[PDB]
């Protein structure tokens, strides 16, 4: 059916509109290139590969410490657990579509007995308000900068502000779900470090906007990051050696970390073109980081007949699925990386002429 | 003090007794020399690089299915909490030094609500008498072969099969902590598979006799593999890409996996070497596997200078660290690999006549 051709169409596509190519084992041979085959592997935590990239990471979200972890499911239910038990309270907040809600098979009401209290609607950004409205006393809000299933969506830095200081009033810690924090300093014009100064702790990742391999940091006070590190080990997760990780998503970081204005530039034109077209919008309109989603007033098995279309004709892939939102509305996701960058003028003018087209 | 004068001493030298050589990014390397950089990573457990190896290891292990984690760890956990959840108890049973209950900063305890019963004693095998003597229902039963932290002694294979018989009349599940399981085939005589015949479920180690960087698998009815999958995601093991650690398992597995009577050999005669020095025994007196443990007459710091100023003198790195059980008395573990092999006769021989000089 529609589902399966739209997927060929698109896995045939020598160009792509999103992401940073193939997720292929030359991503890592690329990373070990400058690597001598010397280099000490880490130990249980321990030894310069990984302290030193803690220590590097640390430094730039300006929090005193870090630790290295295979992924921020695990980091995240840790960090909620430590915020949890400092203050006797084993209620947490956050928005409806939060990773830990919804894409972590339960993990932290399974393993950590945790019960969140979901803040506003599913469709929209949580507000100060929501928090406010809460029933109960919590031990902390998680925040995620942006709020990617409602499209990588922002408050304004002033609003984040006023959280802060609530929180900071009420004795209620603020974590910040920061998977995408490096793609929101170009919006924000605020640095790692300014953004993450509003919070008690910070989870970062270097598979998503910085496209490496896997992994993640948290990263806070010494204290807690100690405690962080004995809940790894709990988890499984303090693995002997964790280098393969450390080195790729150190090199991905350095070679694209200073390409977030420019993705930030590129998913705004290209929402634009979309914007442009009848039928056809952007959540958010105007994206406010690397990524948004494109809204069709019309069918997914519809839409995904003109794509695949257009896709066979440009060589440029638009999407490899499309999700159904009602009867006749659908939509798909854009995170600008690399790849945007690689597709020749010409193709790209015409996968929008023939949108307009078509539609 | 010695501690690190004797860690620094032993870190210099060329050649070893133990282990597989450097922990260093040249095992990455290697692995990856004949892998296409256009082979396509695993996504979120899927993708022939982990599907195949997973179904490789399941063959030799004979089991219906098997999970890649990337953690012994997390998977032993999680396989109790599979038991207690089929049998609606959460008391386990098994050795008071078992991993579970001295590694894993209380793991199971703190993560999956398990409380687990110890059998027998510390120093000493467990045996089917502790099992029977229960006289309190378990959901599951779990045994290492070998005992590592008694230096690596393994029951009958009668008894195994004893107590196999017995935990299946009473509808216990068994358990294999097979982190050393390719070990201890040349002396039991026994497959992977026919040892793994007598329990439910049985995890295995790609890291340790085999040399690998880090990883495991675990293997069982399918079922239960399914199970096992749902809580990975809960503890944050799900990475998008575990190639890096599948490759490296799968290339040191197929490297060395036909070595180990080998490694037995090799360890049975340096443990003779070590007996017939005064003042110096190994546990047990010969090797059940290509592991064992060095005991000493004497203090952690007077065998440190000794060890330091022959290592200093020789090449051989003979252990980077002393385990003091009294004032008197210290003890090292050494596990044989492909060091052993590569260290000139001259250099060993001058091991011994130091050994037996200074003691
Ligand atoms: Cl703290
Ligand atoms: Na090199």
């Amino acid at each position: 059916g529609m589902t399966n051709t739209l997927k060929t169409s698109y896995q045939k596509t020598p160009y792509k509109l999103g992401g940073n190519g193939p997720r292929n084992v030359g991503v890592l041979t690329e990373a070990l290139q400058n690597i001598d085959d010397n280099l000490e592997s880490d130990i249980y935590g321990n030894g310069a590969v990984i302290e030193d990239f803690e220590t590097k990471i640390a430094k730039i979200l300006g929090k005193q410490s870090a630790v290295f972890f295979p992924s921020g499911t695990m980091a995240q239910q840790i960090a909620l657990r430590i915020w949890a038990d400092r203050k006797e309270n084993r209620r947490v907040a956050y928005h409806p579509l939060s990773h830990l809600e919804i894409h972590e098979q339960d993990g932290l009401k399974e393993l950590q007995q945790i019960t969140p209290l979901l803040l506003g609607t599913a469709n929209q950004l949580l507000t100060i308000d929501d928090i406010k409205s809460l029933r109960e006393p919590v031990s902390s809000v998680l925040i995620e900068l942006p709020q990617r299933e409602i499209g990588g969506q922002l408050p304004a830095f002033e609003e984040l502000e006023k959280i802060s200081e609530y929180c900071h009033e009420q004795g209620i810690s603020l974590h910040l779900d920061g998977a995408r924090l490096w793609e929101i300093t170009p919006f924000y014009q605020k640095s790692a470090e300014e953004i993450c100064a509003l919070f008690d702790s910070v989870y970062v990742s270097f598979y998503k906007g910085i496209g490496g391999i896997a992994g993640a940091i948290l990263a806070g006070n010494d204290d807690f990051v100690q405690e962080a590190k004995i809940w790894k080990r709990r988890y499984g997760g303090d693995l002997i050696s964790l280098y393969p990780y450390i080195l790729s998503a150190d090199y991905y970081f350095e070679k694209r970390i200073g390409k977030m204005a420019e993705y930030f530039e590129a998913a705004k034109g290209l929402a634009e073109r979309f914007n442009s077209c009848s039928g056809v919008k952007t959540v958010p309109e105007v994206p406010v980081s690397n990524m948004f989603h494109v809204y069709f007033e019309n069918s997914a098995d519809e839409i995904g007949a003109i794509l695949t279309k257009i896709q066979d004709e440009t060589g440029v892939g638009i999407s490899g699925y499309l999700q159904e939102k009602s009867a006749d509305v659908c939509a798909f996701e854009v995170s600008v990386g690399d790849a945007f960058a690689e597709i020749p003028a010409k193709n790209l003018e015409l996968v929008f002429r023939c949108l307009e087209k078509e539609l």
